């Protein structure tokens, strides 16, 4: 029993982190088979970053200037190319804790774990959900970009987020493996809007299932509601609208518990009219929407 | 920018996780050189739980009844012995994945990271801090015994918890690496008191002083107040007694905001006396107190 923001174990992607500097920037890099990958923006200066145009940034720049160190040792880059917002340096040295990994670009409202780096050096380790608007709400400061977000199923590290930018707002911005943002952002030192998030519907309503799980069951209720219904207080309250589609994802949890789907709606439906009443759920005085179905399962049942 | 509940990166505690069985009880072990550290109760049928006598339990076991397996490979067993409650198995070969260590006790309102195995297969990490009570309120299952807490710098894990034991009550107990007990607990299947648990002050105030740094700031008033009337307010909210050694250590948090430490004990006793009113601080509707003073300057300045 108990229930935490738990991440995935670090090891394999920590066995993957490098260190890349280009000219006067220095950035942390993902180093898989013979391959480095890092944001782009390592190539620019601050005078750059206003407007850069990384085509004639990179145009100047040749192998031996993306330097590239694994722990103590260098190595030798035998090519670059960019992709979209990432550099991929060829190294001649496969990495030889390259786990079995994958590349995926992951849905707004899914979690993974991230490994936040400085200097190829890692600092530690946090759960997050991909928000709605594609932002994440991570723990980031100067130097972390190129820190990575992944899942890990078995023995496969399935890769996908590179971290790339924190916008005035203090959110931060990134991009799959293959170098392409989540959501609208460029990375440019530019304001940015993010566009207005909602909360994930489908994760309250899992964390609520962790909750009586776990014994927390003070806001259980002998109401039941429908998806228009509920759907009409999701709009109220910001909520990401229910569909079937969700209450099928959630229908492992509600076969667990006993409790229908909708009749964990109308719990929720509640919550969002009511408040907690200061009260807490799984030590929280607020509802949680960082828990997929997939983690309380996985977290309740103890996938390793 | 950001603040999150972030656990060290675990690869050097994944490559010391075993399996350790014995007749027919399976749980994780730590393999630290040529030695693997188990809980004591591995020995024990659902028979023996009610009220174990170890010494003569461990008596009928031989080397060759300990089985100790590291992913797929078998180490063989030259020695056992008990430790206050924890079993130590010497094997013929030291772990080649051994990081540098120590083994330390924490002070309870200090933080670690847990890693979460099942059959010695790491299964999560997590932040969480050891009680004024000495229990922890960590996530595990059956099976997840043996499971450990641990901080690190640089290079050394300091090993400070092995978990044991789920309470009635749905928190958890466990030992220091010599086997201690942390608080009053004994490894039998009975009910046992944990005892009041208080909130802990220094932590409270080193997470707002985490705020101030990340722009959370609503909580900011014009008032001022002394170790005792703040210690009167500390009292009737079941929080510890703050003294002149927590404020030392919250020095560099108050040097950093220029916010002097009782002027942050004033913000915190107007929210203890008045609430949140609906409001959020660094995406929590409660006060935190799982992040100590050093956890916050480490997660705002990036030590890897
Ligand atoms: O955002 C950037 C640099 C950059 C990259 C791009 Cl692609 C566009 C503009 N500027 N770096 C940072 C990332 N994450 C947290 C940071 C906290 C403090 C300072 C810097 C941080
Ligand atoms: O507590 C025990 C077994 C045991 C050990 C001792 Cl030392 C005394 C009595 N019983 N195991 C568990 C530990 N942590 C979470 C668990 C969740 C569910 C079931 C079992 C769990």
């Amino acid at each position: 029993s108990g229930f935490r923001k738990m991440a995935f174990p670090s090891g394999k992607v920590e066995g993957c982190m490098v260190q890349v500097t280009c000219g006067t920037t220095t950035l942390n890099g993902l180093w898989l088979d013979d391959v480095v990958y890092c944001p782009r923006h390592v190539i620019c200066t601050s005078e750059d970053m206003l407007n850069p145009n990384y085509e004639d940034l990179l145009i100047r720049k040749s192998n031996h200037n993306f330097l590239v160190q694994a722990g103590n040792v260098q190595l030798r880059v035998i090519g670059h190319s960019m992709q979209n917002c990432v550099l991929k340096l060829k190294v001649d040295t496969a990495n030889p804790k390259t786990p079995k990994y994958k590349f995926v670009r992951i849905q707004p409202g899914q979690t993974f774990s991230v490994l936040a780096c400085y200097n190829g050096s890692p600092s530690g380790v946090y759960q997050c959900a991909m928000r709605p608007n594609f932002t994440i709400k991570g723990s980031f400061l100067n130097g972390s970009c190129g820190s990575v977000g992944f899942n890990i199923d078995y023995d496969c590290v399935s890769f996908c987020y590179m971290h790339h930018m924190e916008l005035p707002t203090g959110v931060h911005a990134g991009t799959d493996l293959e170098g392409n943002f989540y959501g609208p952002f460029v990375d440019r030192q530019t304001a940015q809007a993010a566009g207005t998030d909602t909360t994930i519907t489908v994760n309250v309503l899992a964390w609520l299932y962790a909750a009586v799980i776990n014994g927390d069951r003070w806001f259980l209720n002998r109401f039941t509601t429908t998806l228009n219904d509920f759907n009409l207080v999701a709009m109220k309250y910001n909520y990401e609208p229910l569909t079937q589609d969700h209450v099928d994802i959630l229908g492992p949890l509600s076969a667990q518990t006993g409790i229908a789907v909708l009749d964990m709606c109308a719990s929720l439906k509640e919550l969002l009219q009511n408040g907690m009443n200061g009260r807490t759920i799984l030590g929280s005085a607020l509802l949680e929407d960082e828990f997929t179905p997939f983690d309380v399962v996985r977290q309740c049942s103890g996938v390793t």
